């Protein structure tokens, strides 16, 4: 019924046979047929399925009411099984904000097959329509992207994709299937990277990708036998046991985000503010009708490069760590870690500014991790 | 020095910090920075780099004598890595019975990106040189091949690559480090499905990737972080493992091939053997001129499929299941489990007869494995 | 600094060497030394120390502000252990509803080892003065018990031991380190079966002890091992992992409890309802002044066995399995279950009626656990 | 039917529900019952029965032709629970140099419960009918043993045993099941510690104990249900992987310590050497005629301490580390390492040496291992 319950008994996440009460991890490669063809329970090769695998992904299909789960061994080999969808002269329209990953794999690697790919700002849907070329055939979102948090229209974006016969694709990594479901939204296909809040524990990579098309899921089957980025059991067995949780740490996340935001907008030593629970951050309103909750990713301005690293060096409770969606809180500067390649004007441009933190909120207590912050922004 | 001794302290596969004589799981997904940009010991993201992973690859770099080790989710996920070093454009020569899942890949995924595949029989190294076109980038060969164990000039593959500026790849999955290396005869990468022999024990699904070459490297590693099928801790360690009794193994199954042969070879109720160890099987000198062992895989032929199948129903020690290199013997039909959405009339050509058995031989008592397959072939 | 970030930032839970974010997993038996006993790390046999374990070992030791930690391959393991501090000849005093496996293990194993046992009624404290014998040397106490959640005063019982010379041990299993801390109220000794609140996800068997007496520690070290039950790696790292989300666990089981109490005292099929929280329950005043919030298991009675097997029926979101501290909700019925083999007149007599069942409140949704049994409850 | 046949398909090491051919990881601690008291599998809490424990108990069973295993958290583990098989009052015969760890658990832990222990020689079986006591119930004995490799008449021992009313008990480390049966030579309980040989991989910490006693049986299990030395299911799975190999990594082991032993005896800076295949050695004809090979520890004298020191360090394939049994060959000093708190005149007076090594010979190379030592004895 809701979401705190579903997340314990929905999906298969027993052992029918012996009635253990969590998911059997099937170190295994192959099974036993009784007769040539005869599969005692549909297992035949553990790279077309896996019973540890198969329970994560009915809990993925689960959670994002879809029909099909798929489980890959990263979120960037999830993203290149659903691009793998695509042909040679094929056109791609992403949000420009892409993640850094997503951004190298079509830009380097998806081009050299013939992919064509067009970034633009779909914070205002009418840019997919007119970025669409009559080569277009898949529209892929994040929404809120990194590490600024613009909101893309998840509704409207599926319905200009249906109109104009585009698979729709979102990257629904930040918020999680607990408070936003781009399935229900008239979205084709939804992604994760596990690696980050569902398996929650900073010890799996992972990518899991829902969907309920039944053609769209058996091109993304044939995709995964064939190029093998498969999940194994054991990190499907930690991906189950995190996804348990989901509910628990999102809400302690989300309480804790509440009250280190009114900190940071009350503070001198902080300019700028990105996430979309502020009020005047843009498409905040449609943010709030496609989703019941936040994302635990906030990023805002100190002064410099040098107020940064201050920063980092005198949290108590925030690690300098790359990744985001720990029970740890993580902090980093982009414009250092994700964004150095890029030239420094280009940075400001964008708005990544050398004072730029992003800060992953964690499960710690929500005063320590308020006050750890306060105090060290105060040493500035 | 010998071959046993470096299986056991090849590569490295002990924890330098506190000592521990086996690679540690390093069940985790990022890493502590002490300032930004500095690692402690050269980790930051586990897709990136993983400890107990790079352990694995750092075995398999070891065996084949080469410089640099990529572990790949599969063998197929390690192919598909291998192939993206190419275009849009470019061309593939790969020898014609090629593995099936290779195959799929190539002709079904690949060519929708534009790479241009060319099946020849190489057999006969000229074959090459007659497929070469101006676009032709990549040349790929099994050696022996699946399921008629076809012997293909190692050695003489390299240099036509070389004269021609060809990428050669070698998939040594049946042969194992342990008996033949490619690199060592000029080979630019050799790959293995470490699911079958290496791992050993049918407990994990899993490629492996070695070259000598540091550009090749680089860009297998940049493929690799961006397409992300990356192998997860758990199964590094599993395949460091497995890799320990790889000698011992291989030497098992190599004595308990040789007397099947010869068995079978007198059986009436058996037409032809196909394995490389026969002296009139084709290239025989050649085979053994590249490699001091044998594969455990051999086929042979029965008059039909109701023989073939009362084969396997009559043994006590071959099991009927998918894969090879278990320590189980395993048996199977390939004109009902692999070849069977071949028309009926070129499986006959090609030699993919109905009672056409392929055996996987294990590590059983040879006397045991013989006397059983025996009195199985004798009820024919 | 507050419990929730104690959770995740106290104990060793990193790799100093790689910076892993995680605990590695030291599945190995023997460690390397540069010099005859010269051990790099502290380390050279698992049996006596392993790294994972020595990582779980100091979270138990923080969360329960003492010093030294110790894992056994269960519960039972830990007491056993602990009891293995007694001779023969030495006399224990236990609350007299203990655990039924350590009623068996005292009653049944060590009794053969000439310990002798008396089980009093420790609600009143000088119940323990009148059993004080001038054999007696530790004084064993859980509080809430099971299945009645009786409470003992632990401040005084540790005063009592202290002034008798008695060693004194909390079986705190039920509490978790989160809300009931034995050794800052004088106690020698805390034990746990981490099988339940502390793994907190049904998948592990292990017990944790802590103390802060360093001969105790010492002893307790020689039998563990001389003895061996120690808990293997994998274990320990899914107990550390486990342990990370104690607190959010623990509190949305609190908010259920105190909900489902509220529902149960209004409804008219269910007779008695057993908890601390209830204020009319037996020392309710001193389970407030030493612990600051409840365990999950509730006990209450409906009319008799048909009705008690019509609730489990019945429940959508109430598994019929054994063990406590699921993420599941669970339920069961004592007089079937755990407490058959006593005869039906001396279960009546201690309470363990027909219609007693146990419920252990899990993390689904509280309005959910709630409803779901009360329309199971209307069903009667 | 032949030894390394039954190594493979003897147990039940497959999945019956999914035919996965490797045994399931039941990382689970409950299991979901249909109705009160019905177990769906016969599983009902994890610390009784788990699967995965089930299958490494079934498969040591039919290693030893017992009809019940037990797999505990490590070998004292398992040794203290056979013990416990004993009363305060019993008297226990053990061979007077029995394993370390034994020694201590019975003289430091089980006399302090009321066991007495005397240590015999019985390499002559008449000493045990001396020894033998009105209070005697249990006959201990390790053959062969260490460090210096006693053997002990295992047949005659199960003879006096049942004349006498004595549960007779072998630890049958050093052989394994795999060159030595002592069920099928009348004794009631066989033991291991698994972490050495059966393991085989150094991964390991683990006990296994089979008997084919009914009462017995039934007697181990409630011990084991009561104090709870378990092992977990991810060490039951590894040890049931490293089982598969034993067969091949026994022989290889045994072919390297026929022609180590053949060096040694020849090398002018070596002394006596002491394993039961020289000739010479105390009951040989005995281990031949209850035994069809050898274990792989092998002892021997050079001059002094800085002699072994420097073999030590000479050696490239020998590594210095405790334990015996690995896939590595490991090198060890008894006087320093393991028999250090014994006064040094009773050290000489049992053998023990300044200069007296062990050596646990692995799966390396013969000639490498057999050429390495002795070039590290040359340099003396
Ligand atoms: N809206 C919901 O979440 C209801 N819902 C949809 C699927 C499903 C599975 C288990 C449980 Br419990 C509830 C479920
Ligand atoms: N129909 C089935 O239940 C098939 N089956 C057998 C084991 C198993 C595990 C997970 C999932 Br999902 C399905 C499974
Ligand atoms: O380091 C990396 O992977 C690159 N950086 C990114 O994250 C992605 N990216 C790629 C081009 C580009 C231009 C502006 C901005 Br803003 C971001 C851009
Ligand atoms: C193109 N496009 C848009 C939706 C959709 C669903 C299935 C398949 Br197949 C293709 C699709
Ligand atoms: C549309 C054809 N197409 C393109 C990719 C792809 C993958 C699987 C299957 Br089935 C069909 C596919
Ligand atoms: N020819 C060989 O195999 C020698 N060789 C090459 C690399 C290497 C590593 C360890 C050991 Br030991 C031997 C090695
Ligand atoms: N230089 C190093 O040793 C770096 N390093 C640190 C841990 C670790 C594990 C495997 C490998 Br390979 C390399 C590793
Ligand atoms: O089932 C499969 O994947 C297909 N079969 C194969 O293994 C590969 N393959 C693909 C075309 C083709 C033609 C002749 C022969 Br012979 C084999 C061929
Ligand atoms: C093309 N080709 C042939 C060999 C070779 C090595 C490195 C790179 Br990069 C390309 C190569
Ligand atoms: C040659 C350019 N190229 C094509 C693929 C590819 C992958 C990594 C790197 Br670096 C360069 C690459
Ligand atoms: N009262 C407390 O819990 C304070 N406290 C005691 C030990 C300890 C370790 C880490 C952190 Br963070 C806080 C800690
Ligand atoms: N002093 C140390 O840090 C010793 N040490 C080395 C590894 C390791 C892991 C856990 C714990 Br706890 C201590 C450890
Ligand atoms: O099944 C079991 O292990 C036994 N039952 C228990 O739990 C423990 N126990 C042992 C004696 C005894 C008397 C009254 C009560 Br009330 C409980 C008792
Ligand atoms: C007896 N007794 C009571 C407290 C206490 C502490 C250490 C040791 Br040792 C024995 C003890
Ligand atoms: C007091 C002596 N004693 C009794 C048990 C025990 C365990 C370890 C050590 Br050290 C001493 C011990
Ligand atoms: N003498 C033997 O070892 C025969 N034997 C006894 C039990 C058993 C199980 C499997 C196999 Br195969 C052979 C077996
Ligand atoms: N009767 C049975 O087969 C019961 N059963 C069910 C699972 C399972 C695993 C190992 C063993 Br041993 C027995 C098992
Ligand atoms: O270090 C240890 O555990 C002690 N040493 C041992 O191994 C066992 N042991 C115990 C008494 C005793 C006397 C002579 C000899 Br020889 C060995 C003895
Ligand atoms: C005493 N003794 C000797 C053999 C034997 C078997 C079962 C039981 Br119970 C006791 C035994
Ligand atoms: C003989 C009585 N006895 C002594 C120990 C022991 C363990 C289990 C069972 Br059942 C009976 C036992
Ligand atoms: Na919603
Ligand atoms: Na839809
Ligand atoms: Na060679
Ligand atoms: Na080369
Ligand atoms: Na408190
Ligand atoms: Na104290
Ligand atoms: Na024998
Ligand atoms: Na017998």
């Amino acid at each position: 019924s809701n979401k705190k319950t579903k997340l314990i008994h929905g999906g298969h996440t027993t052992d029918d046979y012996t009635g253990a009460v969590t998911t059997p991890i099937y170190q295994t490669s192959t099974y036993l047929q009784d007769d040539i063809g005869d599969l005692r329970q549909g297992y035949e090769y553990s790279r077309t399925a896996n019973p540890t695998r198969s329970s994560v992904e009915s809990v993925i299909a689960t959670l994002e009411n879809g029909k099909h789960g798929f489980a890959f061994s990263s979120g960037v080999a999830a993203i290149s099984a659903v691009v793998m969808l695509l042909d040679k002269g094929d056109h791609i329209i992403l949000n420009s904000d892409v993640y850094g990953g997503t951004n190298r794999a079509l830009t380097k690697v998806f081009t050299r097959f013939g992919i064509e790919v067009d970034f633009v700002d779909t914070t205002h849907t009418d840019s997919i329509v007119q970025a669409i070329r009559p080569t277009t055939k898949m529209l892929f979102i994040e929404t809120p992207s990194n590490p600024l948090l613009r909101v893309t229209d998840i509704k409207k974006s599926a319905e200009i994709a249906k109109e104009h016969g585009l698979i729709s694709v979102v990257d629904n990594t930040f918020m999680t299937p607990y408070y936003q479901n781009p399935l229900d939204l008239g979205i084709d296909i939804v992604l994760h990277s596990a690696t980050k809040y569902l398996g929650g524990h900073s010890d799996v990579v992972a990518g899991l990708v829902a969907t309920s098309d039944d053609k769209l899921a058996e091109r993304l089957a044939f995709i995964s036998n064939s190029t093998g980025g498969i999940l194994g059991p054991q990190d499907s067995y930690l991906l189950v046991r995190g996804i348990k949780t989901l509910g628990l740490r999102m809400e302690q996340i989300n309480r804790s985000v509440i009250e280190i935001i009114k900190m940071l907008q009350a503070h001198p030593a902080v300019q700028q503010v990105f996430h979309p629970s502020i009020e005047s951050h843009l498409n905040h309103d449609v943010h709030m009708a496609q989703a019941d909750g936040h994302t635990g990713v906030i990023a805002f301005e100190v002064k410099n490069t040098e107020s940064a690293k201050q920063l980092i060096k005198a949290t108590s409770y925030y690690t300098l760590a790359e990744s985001l969606g720990a029970v740890e809180s993580l902090i980093s500067v982009p414009a250092l870690m994700t964004h150095a390649s890029i030239p420094a004007d280009i940075r400001a441009k964008e708005g990544i500014t050398d004072g730029l933190v992003r800060i992953s909120v964690g499960i710690e207590d929500t005063e320590d991790l308020v006050d750890d912050l306060k105090q060290a922004l105060d040493t500035l």
